């Protein structure tokens, strides 16, 4: 069952990811 | 039944993978 | 489970990212 | 733990950034 | 824990800058 | 934590401008 | 923590200018 | 301190003049 | 202090002086 | 001090008058 | 000089008596 | 110098009692 | 200290209290 | 040093209660 | 340390009731 | 150390019922 | 270990509280 | 061990009432 | 061992609720 | 044991969840 | 006066009763 | 004079519960 | 004269009782 | 003479509990 | 003098009442 | 003569309480 | 004043009961 | 003779306590 | 000054509820 | 001064109400 | 005598449920 | 005597569900 | 003797409960 | 004779209690 | 006799109680 | 001998605490 | 010998007490 | 030999005691 | 032998105060 | 022997006293 | 007023008569 | 206000022959 | 004002008749 | 007067009368 | 405002008419 | 404002001379 | 008044046959 | 303002008007 | 009087022999 | 603005001619 | 009356005969 | 009456027959 | 009214014989 | 009606059967 | 009525043998 | 009776059983 | 009964070993 | 009996082993 | 017993070391 | 029992240890 958890901590990552892109998109402009 | 867990878990691995991806993706231009 | 909590703390600093180039943004004009 | 709190508190002075231009465009008129 | 309390004296002194511009705005009439 | 205070008698001292300015407006006619 | 104190005094004296001025219009009449 | 009392001292002259000029609205007719 | 009892003395009077009006307002009729 | 007595003999006053007024509008029929 | 002011309070608090009375007088009426 | 202005506490809370009793006069009628 | 600000509270709302009860004089009529 | 803070709170709530003394004053008119 | 927070929360919560009384008074109208 | 996190949202709250309290004052106009 | 985290979540929605009485100040306008 | 994740997912929702709020922010604009 | 499950299903569904919070910010613009 | 299959029926269905308003962010661009 | 008036509205509503009640035992049969 | 209407309301009001009890006489059978 | 009307109020209402207890004499039946 | 019909009320009221009590006998079966 | 409206309003919809239980006199028939 | 007829009320309601001894006495088996 | 015109109001209203309680006695023949 | 009469209604009341008694005799069984 | 405006609303809407009674009366018939 | 407004548009539509009421009153006819 | 018929009628109404479930137990076969 | 008539058809309505019961019991295979 | 006609219904009804909780426990599995 | 029956009654309740209790047991598996 | 039978199906709801304590244990998990 | 059964009644409503409070123990976590 | 049985309740409570005491532990965690 | 048997109730109630008591220092935290 | 066992229970009650006062004292915090 | 285990209890509930004090004295704070 | 008594006497007498009429009416058969 | 004595007086004589008719139709029976 | 008692008079003297007429025509069969 | 009491004491004698009637009834039996 | 009480007593003196003569139409037959 | 008083007496008395034609009308047959 | 307890004397008679036909009754079997 | 009251006051004279001319009507025939 | 306490011999002697009676039903057995 | 309320009040004027014009045409005939 | 009770018993008394119709025909196989 | 009663037991005797048929059929395999 | 009992005791043996079967179907296998 | 409870007996143990079948089919796995 | 409580016995040793052969269950593995 | 306190130790004594069982798998890893 | 008493002992015995195993596992950390 | 004793040793020996097992944890930091 | 006090001894012991694990704690600040 | 007191001296020099760790935080600023 803790794989569920390390998998849900993996997408708030890749989240986490999604949106400091989208920030450091922004911040070009 | 820990099968379904574990195919559960796969899949949230899965689609971590496919964020990330797609951030990475994003992040190239 | 600390996992859980680190990405937590990632997203609330990429959503404080965001919350500061917007304000960078808006003070530009 | 401590890092959700940081975030929190980092948040916040992003608010206090959002509020504080938000004086200075109205006080330009 | 601290930095919350500043980041709340922060938000506090930018709603008091807020009122402030108000005034001024209202006083200008 | 003393600046919490600070914050909150100068939101005070701004409601005390705004109540004095709506005076001298009334005052006016 | 005066400061708090100063700021009700003022607050309370934009108060009895208000009044004052309430009871200058109706004399008005 | 103290200018918290001067300024309720202020706040009840107010109100008596409030109702003095109540009183005197009231004799014109 | 003492100018609280002034005041009070004053809104006292000014109660006066509207029992006073009313009687006279009774007794015109 | 002693005005706030000479205010409650004039608010006295004042309900005698009142009382005397009802007095006088009773015997009227 | 706590004693005379108290003193004076329950004078008011008696013509309050007073003209509660006399209300109810006329209630029962 | 607590006892001073709870006795000017209860001065102003016996005349409200005044204009309370005056009220329910009125509204008995 | 607190039981002189306590008791500038007591004044305050005795002072709400006359204008409440006023304010219920002009409702009876 | 809750108690003093409490007080000004006290304070501030009894200037609230002026307000909205006010406002149903007005409201009954 | 939770007391002077609460009492921090408590003075806020009385400057935001001043608020709405205000808001009330401008509706009442 | 729940009751520290507990007393800082309830600060935010109040902090948003004076924001709420000032959106219905511009309403209420 | 729970309330820790709860008191968080209750942070997180009191900035929301935050954040929805700007918007509805907003849209008051 | 349910409470802990119960506090997870009421994190994650606040935040989600974080950007919902924010949201209709843009859209009242 | 059903209470685990239910807390994962929540967490997943808020974290649903955070992409729907986001699709409808990018909507609202 | 319905209560484990129920369960990873909601846990597919947050998944499903998930999928929907990622593909609405999609549309909504 | 206004004792008598609501002393017949009394008389009125008690003949009202007995009418109904009246009614009802017709409605009975 | 009002006690002797309200008391003649009273005996109305009491004939309606006579008549009333009649009829869930009536309607028990 | 009042109690000589109330006293009869409380004859009829006591016929009352009776004839209420004899009907549900016959409902329990 | 409004104790002899008060009296005279009490006895039948004292009747009424008599077949209220035979009712709930009859109830009781 | 709004009491005495108040009154006559009561005493028209007690005969109001006096009209609607005569009306459904005639519809239990 | 009231005390006679009190009395007879009293030996009635005796009568009333065998009466009501009784029925619990049936209700009890 | 305007308690009289909402008294005013009420016996309007009240008038508009008599009459529709006179249309329904007819309706219900 | 009220005293023989108050006597027989205790009689009275004493074979009620007698019926009562027997009664939660058998209840208690 | 909304309040008598209102009332003057509530009168004009209490006229309407007396003609709206009258023509359903006359549709009864 | 919304407020001033939203009466105006109360006192056309009760007018509105007015000639609705009269229409329905010549077509009931 | 309603009472007496509209028994009758429940009467007949409950043996129409019965012959309903009875049809439907059929149906169900 | 519509009280034993109510019982018979409550004891047909008590059959009804038991047959109803039956169907569902038939129906549930 | 409505009571012992009613305790058979009571008693048919629970039989009903009866057979309708084996129909759901056929239903369940 | 009602009471031994209502309690037949309430034994067979408690039994269909029992059978839904067990059939509830069954639809939690 | 009343009594043991109510014990008895107090007994019997009790271990219903057993029986539903035993399912959502049962459910819980 | 209803004390008896009334005993075993709450031995075993008391068993079923037990088995409620360890479902509670499970549900918790 | 209903008391010693009324003590085993009283232990078997005391006991449901621990374990939900002990429930209410890892709840609070 | 009741009393041995309570004795021990009490020691476990007691024991129930600490246990809560611990819960809620965990609690405060 | 009952004074004894009572007496452990009275100590391990005061030892449950113990915690619970050391739990407020976290709490006061 | 029961007075030296009480004595202990005594000791205990002291010691409690000693901890409520000091927590109260936090909270005074 | 006298009037009023003596119709309330009429009113009685007519319900006597109606009363005696009942009572002819059921001793016919 | 004799003939309200004589009216209740032959109220209950109409009640008393009432009773009797009852009790001769019993007995014929 | 007495005009008002005497329509009442009146109107129960129109009462008592209709009783009256009622009676006589029961009478009539 | 004295009519009350011998109505009153017809009332009982027809009591005794219903009493004695039913006593006859059973042990007709 | 006699005018309107003259103006009630002459509507409940036109409703005694209407009472009187429908009276009058039942006796005619 | 007395016109409408006066209005609204004519009104009445308007209305009061509808029910006397109506009455005289029913009188004619 | 001799009629009233003669009255009584006879209730209580009819009382002792009721009482004597129950035992009668209970020894018949 | 007063004129619109004034013009409230000529259309209720106009509504009175209304009324007599149609009881005149009425009373033509 | 007598015969009240000759009624209550009565009522003794019947209460006697109910006890007898129910001695011999216990004996019997 | 009161520009407009005196549109309303000649608004109100020019309905008031209406009805009186309608008023004479239906008096004409 | 009695007629329709008989023909309800006529025609439950037929299902009665239906259903042992039904009975034998199933016991028939 | 007594032939609804011995009709519904014929109908309960009746489906007894039906319940027993089943059952011998259900054993018959 | 024998006979429903009867008839409900055989329908509850009937009842028990059905459980009886199928619990000798289920122990057949 | 002691063939209810022997009936009740005979279900009771059909029940047992039941859950002792169950046991045993439990228990052969 | 021994029976019922035989049956009750037989019952909780089914649910005692239900608890081991599930505790033997658990313990297989 | 002894019989149920047997099944009930039974029934405790296979709780002990389950706990003993749980334990023992806890102790396992 | 001490069979009671002897499975309440190893009831606790059974916590007993849960708290112990609990703690072994909580040191193995 | 002593058994249960040596129980509750046991239990408190195990809180004893939680307690220093904690202690030993929060030492470790 | 002595084994109740030995575990006391061992309770309190754990106390103090979890007390002077605190004040170590405490001291390493 | 000794190892109580010397518990209760360690507990006792536990909190002295609390006390001068608490004197020397304070003395340290």
């Amino acid at each position: 069952q803790a794989r569920i958890l390390e998998a849900d901590a993996r997408i708030l990552q890749a989240y986490a990811n999604i949106l400091s892109a989208h920030a450091e998109i922004l911040r070009a402009e």
